[PDB]
């Protein structure tokens, strides 16, 4: 696609946060509620990724949330963040992105 | 910061990359010239990381780059591609985000 100016990038609030919630409906099938600790808030998507990820898996894991999206609902459920992911060519599998150290709950995504 | 519609997040060219070169130039600091593999082409970059990370340490290393920013200039080196980092709120430690698991160079990264 075309070019891109530094501002575009710096329009998204990327962060880095902690699952510290993950919530699974009775009836089922697809969606998931997560909470991610973003440092001093915590902000609330739905996945997506479970069954492929487990639940306890998912559960303390860190990952990479764009903050600022347009608050958005899925089935009645409000995903006010959305975590990032590589995901190979065919969309058959989606990986979540992460700081290759341990970093805290909130520290911000930076171009070097 | 204000919203952010998916379109905003959609118009980053985003990649799994692997570090193939990094190259420091006689005549020192700072800086040093870094070619990141993305699949089907290899995108120069100027960084930044080095004493923090080895150069040793670099290579081979998984990365994500911002691949369609405008052509950059510094110090008379092109920059086409940046890497992704959470950095410290102090900006005194910058980490590379990279995929969890180990993926392919190229990959899109992709909001879930």
């Amino acid at each position: 696609m075309e070019t891109v100016a530094y501002a575009d990038f710096a329009r998204l609030e990327m962060r880095v946060g902690k699952i510290v919630e993950v919530k699974r409906h009775e009836n089922a099938d697809k969606l998931y509620i997560v909470q991610v600790d973003v440092g001093q808030k915590t902000l609330q998507t739905v996945t997506s990724l479970v069954p492929y990820y487990s639940e306890e898996e998912l559960m303390g894991k860190t990952v990479v949330v764009l903050c600022n999206l347009q608050k958005a609902k899925m089935r009645g459920e409000t995903s006010e963040c959305m975590l990032l992911c590589a995901e190979t060519d065919d969309g058959s599998e989606s990986v979540l992105l992460t700081p290759e150290r341990m970093m805290p709950a909130g520290v911000r995504v930076v171009l070097d």
